[PDB]
């Protein structure tokens, strides 16, 4: 919401409660999502400022606030910063921005990151170029300088992370976007290739000592249909985790794809229907082994720009003799969610 | 505060600075309350949204951030999501919200939760029904549907919850409160009974599968006067623990009574008299325990809506000879209490 | 930002998005201040109330949100609440608050705490007297009792806290302060003296059961130009750790200097020019070493009140024999700043 707007400086504070529940059979160790209380808020803020008439400045911080632990010990559980950075734009000669953000190839990720609750399962937190990772350096045009309308790029510059973690931990890397648009049309390419840190190279999975992704993107954003498509690949950037061995590292190499089709109707209702498939190949001792694999069926109901709820069905099309452990069962997602 | 207000939706955002301090003789550990700094602060939202003449849509989370820690290690400790749901509330049908929310019983506890700094003994979080819980869906009907006035009622179930810790676990269960207000009169009745889980079954105290809890109330709210009364019980599901075997579980019988007397002058000054008492029986073990046991004198001294200032004094009758090992020292509160 | 402002009451919603990283040699372990990502966040909110013409209310809580973790385990990293008090003014009789707030001793090193990015070495955490204190009740008066312009003091009382660490430990002590401003001059003298806890006596280095600090502050804040100097002393107060043995404790004595200039161009550029050093006198084992020491030129750039980039440098004086361990490589921060 605007709370804040004078002086050529605007504050926008934002927030949602969500009340969310899984349901899973078992004790959803062997589901696709878990069973249970996974309700959770956010709260964040977006400031813009007019420097003058080319030059803005901005920045964002949002983070998550769990609302199923106890008040006891594990009362942080899942807490976290997602966003927190600041930056300039100026005129036509692009923005750039520095800290806590989403990494370039989520520039192509986010065409089919669309679900009501799942979806979007290839871009990871902390994992190099595909989600929110922290120390990036990013830049971005658009409309090529103002002279192409619809042509758009972005580098990012990512800065060493050596984390306790071998999983949330990286090395220096670079990578970069183009995409795109014309009237509800969209493609987008995306690419990224990082160092890889002693301690990642020191796992029991996966092989080399440069991580790299990539996925290109195409879409159609136009008269109440959204339709989505990914596909994308990496090497030794994906981390996997053998249940029965309890070792983990990254895939030496797999091949992503994600498809998306939803509809708006007047009235609110908004059905979606989407597939996933990500598939690890070469794992050290496995061999090829799915990561997620399944079909996606769910709706959302907006009441109004502030309310609305939804049910996701993720029909889990990955089988019960997957030699990583990857859960089999089936996932429904019901939530409300109130947003300002 | 309601920082923002348009198109149906307006956001509440509020909070408090309190500066508070507990004295109490020795390291307090044998005190009521404890000893030294204990200033904290919160800060939270409610959101509301019209989404037509009938439906109302909401949502509130609120945080404690404790304002007595190192910014060293110890930090977090205490910090947590109090509160965090969201829901629809329509015509005279109804409301319903899921999340983190208070439990059914709480609507009897209420009653007697107003003394300055301490009172509510026996609304314990993560405690089944009686005080804050996570996973909880609640219905509530006010006015009978809209055909008798001052007639309210709510159901209210609990999603089970695994914790780590037998404490701030539980197994599903379903709760409801009926109460009645007339002119400064108030009734109230509320019930909830629940599943235990295997862990809190493997406890060394208190026996049984099934945990209950259930309080009434009476009150006489009005004429700058407000005394209140609760009674209950409860069977294994007050959590106790033996300071001397460091031995911990839940009591198996308990009869709780809450008394609360208070007088709001004209010019800002609410003195304050109440009694407490909680009993434990059958505790395996030692018999006949008192768990809370004190009378309290306090006052509040409101300047203005945002400010205030309070002396709250526990006057402990627990006895040095408790088996548990409960506190047996006074313990007095003084606060000074900013807020929005 | 004023978000709120009706009925006497105005709240301010106050931020910043950081976008830091810095920049030394190694793995920074041997540097100044470390290398690398470094951004975050700031939230909190200053309220005040106008109780009546003569009497205000206040409260404010301001929180610290780390923007370089992964949202992984370490996620909570560096997160605090480093002020949370609420408090009174009355006419020209004075103001009283408590909580988590600043010593009395940092009413002078203030005086120099000016640079872009470090800075204030002395002025640290949970140490007594010098910087944010949890427990603190703070009387200031000023203009003496509106007899004297330009006279103020404080009396700071310093609750016990016994926390599981000597270093965030303290035992009981007071404070004060004088200050004196006069047309763009100023003087402060400040002081304070403590109980040290069990556990800080405990400690391999320092030795007394009493810890003291004073400084004294200089200043000329006018025309643009602002130059600082301060100059103090403490006595089993400066956390030190001998990294070679890992051993800690407190520095027996110190004598402390900090010297700063700057100016301030009328199109938004701030040089600065520093000189900092803190010496440490007879620590047990080591005899006279230097815990901090080097020059600073850096500047700040404002675009406007809502945006500001910096680089701070830091050419440490420490040399590579230092007993203690303490880094002496450079440090170069940059950092992009919103605000609100
Ligand atoms: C505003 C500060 C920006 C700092 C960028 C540092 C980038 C470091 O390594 C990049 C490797 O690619
Ligand atoms: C909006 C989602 C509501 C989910 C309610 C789940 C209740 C589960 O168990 C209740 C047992 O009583
Ligand atoms: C509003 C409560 C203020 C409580 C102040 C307690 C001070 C305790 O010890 C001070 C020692 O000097």
């Amino acid at each position: 919401a605007e709370i804040y707007n004078k002086d050529g400086n605007k504050v926008d504070l934002y927030g949602k409660a969500v009340g969310l529940h899984y349901f899973s059979k078992g004790n959803g160790e062997n589901s696709y999502g878990g069973n249970g209380d996974m309700t959770y808020a956010r709260l964040g803020f977006k400031g813009e400022t007019q420097i003058n008439s080319d030059l803005t400045g901005y920045g964002q911080w949002e983070y998550n606030f769990q609302g199923n632990n106890s008040e006891g010990a594990d009362a942080q559980t899942g807490n976290k910063t997602r966003l927190a950075f600041a930056g300039l734009k100026y005129a036509d000669v692009g923005s750039f921005d520095y800290g806590r953000n989403y990494g370039v190839v989520y520039d192509a990720l986010g065409y089919t990151d669309m679900l009501p609750e799942f979806g979007g399962d290839t871009a990871y937190s902390d994992d190099f170029f595909v989600g929110p990772v922290g120390g990036v350096a990013t830049y971005r045009n658009s409309n090529f300088f103002g002279l192409v309308d619809g042509l758009n790029f972005a580098v990012q510059y990512l800065g060493k992370n050596e984390r306790d973690t071998a999983r949330r931990s990286n090395g220096d890397g670079v990578g970069g976007s183009i995409s795109y648009e014309y009237e509800g049309f969209g493609i987008v390419g995306a690419y990224g290739a990082a160092d890889r840190t002693n301690l990642q190279e020191a796992q029991p999975l996966g092989n080399g000592k440069k991580a790299e992704q990539w996925a290109t993107g195409l879409k159609y954003d136009a008269n109440n249909i959204y339709l989505a498509a990914n596909y994308g690949e990496t090497r030794n950037a994906t981390p996997i985790t053998n249940k029965f061995t309890n070792t983990s590292g990254f895939a030496n190499k797999t091949q992503d794809v994600l498809l998306v089709a939803q509809y708006q109707f007047d009235f609110g209702l908004r059905p979606s229907i989407a597939y996933t498939k990500s598939k690890a190949k070469d794992v050290e001792g496995i061999g090829d082994v799915d990561l997620v694999n399944y079909f996606e069926v769910g709706a959302t109901y907006y009441f109004n720009k502030n309310m609305s709820t939804y049910v996701d069905y993720i029909i889990n099309q990955i089988d019960s003799d997957n030699k990583l452990g990857v859960g089999s069962d089936d996932t429904v997602a019901v939530g409300i969610v109130y947003q300002f």
